[PDB]
């Protein structure tokens, strides 16, 4: 295990004194790693791992929230919500909840906190916040914005009238580790704070010209609309030359395939032929640079068996992809797996789904106006400015909202530094 800094062990600290905790920080200053640290230094009975989305749920090996509530959308009538909390499978979960973990916060929108809040109350029948649940939250409201399930602008999780009474206590994580080198730290920063100056800005733009790409492999697009990465992914497989290789997928419940996508990184059918741009979406060995995120192009497949595809990865190591399988723990902690190759398709990804993951191959335009907090994800998911090519870049796609701003003010207005 790393050495935690004294801001994480701080939050360690509290949490285990029983403190419910809001807890914050700039994109790769550890916010996920530190929860991974929580989960293990906790009883695993009581403690729910959750996330706001499937994609941020695998990366700590957790549920997400819709699925621990199983309030369905929750757009129904509080009393309906709480009837479906009230199933088997369901109700158990949140009666047996003393602790409740939830990374990427800023996805949840205020009034479903609300909900939450009040399903807790009523099934627990326990007359304190959120059923008196230790709540140990975090991620970063400058980040990705809260969605919905029903047609109103959505409200920040904060702007809930029960939030500071839940999360009593806030800390922050302000070293990052995701980036190594400072000049693109400095120029994250500025990013995510909505402040580009005209050197900023030229920083970015001098990013142009990078040649991301190395030996036959190229950059990872990120795109806003799964529509467009689709298409993207199916057209430049299929301008290849070779013949498809088909890898399909073995569900313990094919019937709920659909379930298990949300939470699950691989799809039910892989096609792959030689030179496919790939990305592995499994750690699979940290010291070989086998990780989540990393990189590379398909350069033969086995002669023998299932045929199983050769990959050169950017880092240098080529390897023979192989099964994996992933479980995931759906509505009333029914469970579902899936057998696949840790592999997706990857001339193109949504922003979305980067969400918490580190990336090196990226190309994004940057042109256009974002969703606030957007622009920063796509250009804190990069391990180097090397590994990224921004196109276009205007600071009209760069906008934080201003209750954000609002909210870390106030938050630090007692504070030392
Ligand atoms: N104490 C530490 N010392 C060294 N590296 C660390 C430490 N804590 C975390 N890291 C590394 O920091 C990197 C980013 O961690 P991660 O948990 O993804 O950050 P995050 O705050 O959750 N990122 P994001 O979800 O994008 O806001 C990982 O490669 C961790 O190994
Ligand atoms: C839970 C979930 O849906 N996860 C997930 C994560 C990454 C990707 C991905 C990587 S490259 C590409 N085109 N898409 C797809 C899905
Ligand atoms: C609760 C807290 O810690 N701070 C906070 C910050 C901002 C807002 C907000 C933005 S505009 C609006 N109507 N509400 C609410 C609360
Ligand atoms: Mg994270």
């Amino acid at each position: 295990r790393m050495q935690l800094s004294e801001e994480q062990a701080a939050v360690l600290r509290a949490v285990l004194k029983g403190q419910s905790i809001f807890f914050t920080g700039s994109a790769g200053t550890g916010k996920s790693y530190l929860l991974k640290r929580i989960l293990g230094s906790l009883p695993p009975t009581g403690t729910v791992a959750t996330a706001s989305t499937g994609v941020a749920a695998c990366h700590i090996g957790g549920t997400t929230l819709h699925a621990f509530a199983g309030i369905g959308s929750g757009q129904a009538p509080l009393a309906q919500c709480v009837a479906l909390a009230q199933r088997p499978g369901v109700r158990q979960g949140w009666l047996n909840c003393q602790r409740l973990v939830i990374d990427e916060i800023s996805m949840v929108e205020a009034d479903l906190f609300d909900k939450l809040e009040a399903v807790a109350r009523a099934v627990r029948q326990q007359n304190k916040p959120f059923g008196g649940i230790q709540l140990i939250i975090c991620g970063d409201f400058l980040q990705l914005p809260p969605v919905t399930k029903g047609s109103q602008p959505p409200r920040f999780c904060f702007q809930s009238k029960s939030w500071k009474r839940c999360v009593p206590v806030t800390l922050e994580l302000t070293k990052v580790w995701r980036q190594a080198d400072q000049t693109f730290i400095s120029l994250l920063q500025a990013v995510r704070l909505g402040r580009c100056s005209d050197e900023v800005t030229r920083q970015l733009q001098a990013t142009a010209s990078h040649k991301v790409g190395r030996d036959g492999i190229v950059a990872t697009r990120l795109c806003t609309h799964q529509d467009d990465v689709a298409l993207t992914n199916e057209r430049r497989l299929q301008e290849l030359p070779g013949k498809v290789h088909r890898f399909e997928a073995m569900d313990s419940n094919p019937e709920l395939a659909s379930t298990l996508d949300a939470q699950c990184p691989v799809s039910q059918l892989l096609q792959l032929k030689l030179g496919a741009q790939v990305m592995l979406v499994k750690n699979l060995s940290v010291s070989r640079g086998l990780v989540n995120g990393a990189r590379g192009v398909v350069v033969g497949f086995e002669a023998e068996g299932r045929g199983l595809p050769q990959v050169r990865f950017l880092c240098g190591v080529t390897e023979v992809i192989h099964a994996d399988r992933w479980t995931v723990q759906a509505t009333g902690g029914q469970l579902l797996s899936r057998q696949q190759l840790p592999l997706q398709l990857a001339w193109a990804m949504s922003i979305h789904k980067s969400q918490g993951m580190t990336l090196d191959c990226v190309e994004i335009s940057l042109g256009r106006v974002f969703a606030s907090g957007q622009a920063y994800v796509a250009l804190s998911r990069a391990r180097s400015l090397q590994g990224l090519r921004v196109l276009d870049f205007d600071p009209m796609a760069v906008r934080c909202d201003p209750r954000v701003l609002h909210f870390y003010a106030t938050l630090r207005r007692g504070r030392s530094l």
